[PDB]
C-alpha cells in the first residue's frame, strides 16, 4: 500500500532519532540531524513531524544558536510540504525535574516548569502546531508518604489553567492533551490511565480546550484493553491526538512498531478508528507513531522500521475495511446482536412507572430461556482473525 | 485494640458466606443462615451488614417466602444493633446475565437488569440503606468485536440516569457507587479503574448522586497504586464507598484479608483515610470488607478471618498515628518539602504576565543547582516503614 | 484446509464439556453426554481424546457403574477410530484436595491421593494412553508459612517414584508428563513455570520418564515468552505432551482458543513446531486443545469453537511454511546471522590456550566497529508478520 | 540492631555508585571514588565489596593504569578489612553486546565475550573471590524469529563448560552462578526464571560447579513468589548467591531496598535463610544487596539506603526469630500440620503392592469428613504480620 497526506502519518523527532542508550548500555547510533530527519520522513509519506523543545534546541543554547536552528529547520518543512501538527516540552531529563516539573516538592521547580512550557508554546504557535501534548514523566513517586497526591492534583491543574488562559488571550488557538503513563520512570505516575487522565481534565478550568493522548503501550503496560480505553475516550470526545506503537503487556515500555506488540488488538484498534460512523473514521487527528527503532539496528533498521509503521497500519485497514464488508461478518454481526446494544432499553418516553407496569420485563420473563440461547461471539471472532490473516 | 461502633466496619453477607466453590472445585463449606451471620458479626465488633438481593433472598422466592425472610433478618437487625449501610444487586450470576445486564446485547435481559434493581432499590430504602452499590461484573467482553464500547456506555448511563430519577421521585435519598474491575469474569470489564469510573460518572444527569466503590484487589489486578488512586479519588469528591481486601499483584481476584495482599500499601492506605486534614479522617463512609475465608478453612477460620480484617486495620491505623507524630517524621518531611506543594505555585495575584516577568524563574534559574539537592526520599520511606515494623 | 489424523489434533473431554459455570455463576450449557462428545470430535478431525477419571466416571460411582461407563466409551472409540492418547486424574476438585492431593499437609491425603492416580493409571493402560498428565492445580498455597515446599517437592518426587516402579514394573510403558502453571486455584502453585517443572524432574528416580506438559495461557499468566519456553523445553528433550490456547498476558486463566490470545506468539510456535531441523516438525506427540468454550455460547458455538482450535493451527501453519520458503526472508535471516548462532564459538579442538593466543578475539578486536552494524532484526520481523497476514 | 562480620552484607560497586542516569533522563549524582567506597561501606557494616570489572577499571584502560587501579583497590580492601566475595563482567553496556555477550548472533561477538570474561576470573582468582556471577542480561531477542533459543542454549553452554575448564586447570576454585532475568533490557531474557536457569545448568559438563544467583525483583518482575522459588533452589542445592532488593510487581526493575517492595514476602525470605534446620541458617553465602538508591537522592541518601538494606533484615531477621519461638505460632503450626509433610506419605518398607493392598487408602477413605476440616492457615498468617508488626 502507500501512504498519502491524507493518512496523516507523523512522527516524533525523538522516535527515528533515538540513539538507543537504554538504561543498560550507552548508544549504538549516532545523532540524527533535524533537517535530514525531515527530508527522510517526507520521503517515506510523513505528513506531519513532531518535537519537544530540547530535541530541536539542545538545551541551554544562545538565542542566536537557538535561532539558527529554528530557521534551518523551518526551512526543510517548506522545501519538503510537512507539517507540525504538535509539539511537546521535555520536562523529564534534566535533573531538576527528577521529582517532577508541575508537581515537584520544590515550588522554584514547579515556577521553572511553567515558563519552560510556555516558551514551547509560542515556538509551537509560531510554526503553526495545533496541539500541546504534556507528558507528565516525573510526577509522581516511589514511596508513598514522599507525595501528596491531593496538592499534586491541585499543582498539576493551577499549571493548566495558566497555560489555557495564556494559549486563549495570545489567541493561539492550543488544544492540550494529557498523556497518560502508569510507571516508568517513577515507581507510579500521576494521572496512570486514559480513564484518570480524563477524570482529571474534567475538573479544569477550561475543559472544552483539554482531552487525552493515549499511547498503545501505556495502557498495555497495565494489561488493559487500549482499544477498549479509545472507544472510551471517543464517547467522552476526548480524543485530541493518539500515540501508536507497540508492547508485551506489562513489563518496561518497549516502544515497538505499531502492530508489533498485541496484533489482535492493533486490529481492532484501526478498524475503532476507522469504520466510524457512516463509513468515516471515528478519528480525525493525526496517527502518531511514538516507537523507537530497537537498540539492534543502524540507520538502515531505523528508516525500515519508520516504514514497518505505516505499513502495519494501512495493511490492517484494508483488512478492517475487508471484514465489516463481508456479508457473511454482517450475518454473524446479526446474530450476536452488536447492533441490538444501539437500541436504548427504554421504548420512546417511557420512564420508571411503564417499566414498573410491564410484566414481561419481570413478573414473566423466562430468564432460564433467554440464558440458554448462545451469543455465537466465537464465530464472529474466527471471522475477524480469518480476515486479518487474509484467509478470507 | 477493640472495635467500636465508630470504627464503622462492615462486611458482606456474601463473605463470611461464601462456601469456597471456586472455578475449579466444589464447595468446603455448608451455607451459613443470614440471622446467624448478624449475630456473629455483631459479635466480632462489625457496626453493620450489607447484600446482594440473592444471598439474603434464593434467586425465585415467591412473595411469601422472600417476605418471611426479610421479617426474620430485620429482626436480627434490630436485637443486634447493626445497621444495613448499603445494599448491591446480583447482575452476574444468573446466566440471563451472561453478557451482562444494563449493557447485555440482549434488549430484555437490559430490561430485566433494571427491573431487578428498582426492586432491589425499594427494599434498601426499607432497611434504611444509603448507598446502592452497582458492580458491572458481566458487563465487557472476550473479544473485541462483540461489544460496541459506545452504545454499551450510553445503555450503562441510559440506565444509571433512570434509577436516579425514581430514587429522587420517592424521596429514598440514595447515593450510587459505581464499582470498577478490571477483568473476571469477563475478558476485560467496563469501566476497568477507578479513574475510568470518575470520568464516567461525571457524564450522567445527576453527578452529585454519583461516586465510586473502589476495591482495593481490583486495582492491584492492573498493578496500579490502590492509596493513589483513592487520594485521586477523595480529590473528586467521588469516594461514596470502599471495598478493602488484600492481593497480590495481577492474578485472578484473591480477596484476601485486608492487609494479607500489598502490606505497604495497606499502611499508606489507612494513614490517607484516617490521619486527614484537620487531625480528622479523610473518609467518613463504612470501611467495608469484601474478602473471602480462603478455602481451606471451616466456620471457626471463616470467623478467624473476619477478626482478621478488623485487626489489621485497627493496627495499621495505630501505627499511621505513631509515624506522623514522631518528631523525627516531621523532620523527614521537612527535608523532603512534602508541604512544599501545598504552597500555589504563583503569588497571590499572579498571573502568566507577572510569571514571565520573571526572570528568576527562568533566565536567571539555575537549574544545574537544585537538580543536584536530594529530596531525602529513602529516609522517610524507612521511617515509615520502621513504624510500621514497631521499630520505634 | 481439512485435519488429517497425521495432524495428530486432541481434544480432553472437558473443554468441549465445560458447562461454563465460573467463580461467579451458574453453568450456561447442560452435560455433554461423552459418547456423543467423541463422535462430534471425530465428525470435526480430532484424532484422540482425553479425561480426567472423573470427567468419564462420576465420583463416587460403584463398580457395576464404573463398568458400563467405560463399555460404552470403549465402543464409541472403536466405531470412530478416534484414540486415547493421554489420561489424567482429577486431583483438585473434591474437597478434600483443598491443600493439594501428593502434598497436603494432610497424611491421609496424600496416601488417597496416589491411589486415585494409580488406579487411572490402570484404565489408561487399557486404553492405550501412552501418557499420564500431572496437573498439581491444589499443590501450593497462599501463605508462606502454611507450606514447607522443602517437605512438598520431597512429598512430590515421593509419589512420582512410586508411580514410575508401577509402570514399569506393569509393563505399561508409560512416560509422565508434570503440568506447570504459576497460581489459580491456589495463590501461588508449586513448580510454577516450563522451567521449574523440568528442573524438578531431573531428581526422580528415572528422569528419563518424565517430561513436562505445558500449556500457553499458564505460561503466558506470568507474561513468559511460551514459544521461548518450548524452545528450551525441546533442547532438554523433556516436551512429553503440549497443551495449546490462548491467554491476554496476566490474569485469570482464560482458556481461549488457541491462536486468539496473542496471535504472533501463536505463530511463532507454530514455526518452532512444524518447520523443524530436517523439514520435518521438531515435535511429534498430540496437539492437545486445552481451552473452553466461552460462556456466552451454546452446544452450535462450542462445536464452531472446537473447529476454531484446528483452523487456527492450519492456517498458522500454512504462514510458518511460506515464511520459510521465500528467499526474501532466506536473504534477511542471512543478513540477521540467525544461522551463525549453529556454529561453536570455538574452532575444533580450539580451547582457552588457543583462545587466550587468539588476538583477534581481543587484544586486536575491534569492538567499536563491531557494535556499529546493525543486525535487521526489525525488517525480519516486519516479513514475518506480512506472511501472517497473507500480505506475501 | 548493628551488623556484625557474620552477617555478610555485601554490595556492589554500582549500587552505591549509580549516578542515576535512567532511560528517560541524566545523571543526578557525581561518580564514586571506588577506595571512597570501600571505606564508606566499611564504615556501615558491610564485611565485602563486589564489582564488574568495567565498575573498577574503566573499559579501554591501557595496562599501566589498570594496574595503578587494582593496586588502590587492593590497599582499601587491606586497610578496611572488605573482601571480595564475588566478581562479575559487564556483557551489557557496550554497543557490541547489543545482541549479546555469548549467545550474541555474530560469532566474533561470543569469542571477545569469552575472552573478557577469562580476563576477569585471573583478577577475581587474584583478590580471592569464590564465586563469578553471570548476568546475561543482552542475552535474548525482541523478535522471536531473530534468535534460534536452541543454538542460543548450545553457545551459552559451550562457553561456560570452557570457563570451567580453565577455571579447575588453573586451580582458582571459583563456583559459577547464573543470574536469570525475565527482561530489561532484551523484550525477552534466556533463562527468565530461577527455574529455567536451574533446568540449564543441569545440562552442563561439570553441574556440581554451577548454581544460580537468582535477585527478590527479578522473580517478582513475572509476580512469581520469591521465598517458594528459593525453597525450591534450596532444595536442589543450586543457591550458591543471592541477590536481595525491592519491586512492585510487574513493571521496570525498580532496584529498591530490600523490604521496600513486597514486604510480606521479604519477611518470609528472612525466616526461610536463617530459620533453617537445626536451629541454623539455611543459607550460608554473602547477603548481597543489588539495589539502587532513588533519582532523587544525594550521596547523604545514598549512605542512607546503603545503611536501610541492612536495617530492614536485621529487623525481619529478629521479628522471624520471635515468630518461631512464640507458643502460640507453635499451636498454629499443629493444627496446620505444617510438620505432617515432612512425615513421607509410606511407612518404611511400604511400595505400591502394599499401598494398593490399604483399603483405608481408598476403598474405606471417607473423603467427605477428611475434606469438612479446615486448615487454620489464616490464623496462622495473622500471627506470621503481628509478628511483623511488632505487636506480639
Ligand atoms: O513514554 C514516553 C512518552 O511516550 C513521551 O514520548 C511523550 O509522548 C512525549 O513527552
Ligand atoms: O469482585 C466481586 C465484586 O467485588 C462484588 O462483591 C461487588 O462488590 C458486589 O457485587
Ligand atoms: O488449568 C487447568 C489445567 O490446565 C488442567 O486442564 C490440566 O491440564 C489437566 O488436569
Ligand atoms: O538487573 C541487572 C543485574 O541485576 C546486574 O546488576 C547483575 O547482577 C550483575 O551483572
Ligand atoms: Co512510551
Ligand atoms: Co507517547
Ligand atoms: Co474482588
Ligand atoms: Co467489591
Ligand atoms: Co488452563
Ligand atoms: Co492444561
Ligand atoms: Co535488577
Ligand atoms: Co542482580
Amino acid at each position: 500500500v502507500q501512504a498519502t497526506r491524507e493518512d496523516k502519518f507523523s512522527f516524533g523527532l525523538w522516535t527515528v532519532g533515538w540513539q538507543a542508550r537504554d538504561a543498560f548500555g550507552d548508544a549504538t547510533r549516532t545523532a540524527l540531524d533535524p533537517v535530514e530527519a525531515v527530508h527522510k520522513l517526507a520521503e517515506i509519506g510523513a505528513y506531519g513531524i513532531t518535537f519537544h523543545d530540547d530535541d530541536l534546541v539542545p538545551f541551554g543554547s544562545d538565542a542566536q544558536t537557538r535561532d539558527g536552528i529554528i530557521a534551518g529547520f523551518k526551512k526543510a518543512l517548506d522545501e519538503t510540504g510537512l507539517i507540525v501538527p504538535m509539539v511537546t516540552t521535555n520536562l523529564f531529563t534534566h535533573p531538576v525535574f527528577k521529582d517532577g516539573g508541575f508537581t515537584s516538592n520544590d515550588r522554584s521547580v514547579r515556577r521553572y516548569a511553567i515558563r519552560k512550557v510556555l516558551r514551547q508554546m509560542d515556538l509551537g504557535a509560531e510554526l503553526g502546531a495545533k496541539t500541546l501534548v504534556l507528558w507528565g514523566g516525573r510526577e509522581g513517586a516511589e514511596y508513598d508518604s514522599a507525595k501528596d497526591v491531593s496538592a499534586a492534583l491541585d499543582r498539576y491543574r493551577e499549571a493548566l489553567n495558566l497555560l489555557a488562559q495564556y494559549s486563549e488571550d495570545r489567541g493561539y488557538g492550543l488544544r492540550f492533551a494529557i498523556e497518560p503513563k502508569p510507571n516508568e520512570p517513577r515507581g507510579d505516575i500521576l494521572l496512570p490511565t486514559a480513564g484518570h487522565a480524563i477524570a482529571f481534565v474534567q475538573e479544569l478550568e477550561r475543559p472544552e480546550l483539554f482531552g487525552i493522548n493515549p499511547e498503545t503501550g501505556h495502557e498495555q503496560m497495565s494489561n488493559l484493553n487500549f482499544t477498549q480505553g479509545i472507544a472510551q475516550a471517543l464517547w467522552h470526545k476526548k480524543l485530541f491526538h493518539i500515540d501508536l506503537n507497540g508492547q508485551h503487556g506489562p513489563k518496561f515500555d518497549q516502544d515497538l512498531v505499531f502492530g508489533h506488540g498485541d496484533l489482535l488488538n492493533a486490529f481492532s484498534l484501526v478498524d475503532l478508528l476507522e469504520n466510524g460512523p457512516d463509513g468515516a473514521p471515528a478519528y480525525d487527528g493525526p496517527r502518531h507513531f511514538d516507537y523507537k527503532p530497537s537498540r539492534t539496528e543502524d540507520y538502515d533498521g531505523v528508516w525500515e522500521s519508520a516504514k514497518a509503521n505505516i505499513r502495519m497500519y494501512l495493511l490492517l485497514k484494508e483488512r478492517a475495511k475487508a471484514f465489516r464488508a463481508d456479508p457473511e461478518v454482517q450475518e454473524a454481526l446479526a446474530a450476536s446482536k452488536v447492533a441490538e446494544l444501539k437500541t436504548p432499553t427504554l421504548n420512546p418516553g417511557e420512564g420508571y412507572a411503564e417499566l414498573l407496569a410491564d410484566r414481561s420485563a419481570f413478573e414473566d420473563y423466562d430468564a432460564d430461556a433467554v440464558g440458554a440461547k448462545g451469543f455465537g461471539f466465537v464465530k464472529l471472532n474466527q471471522l475477524a482473525i480469518e480476515h486479518l490473516l487474509g484467509a478470507r
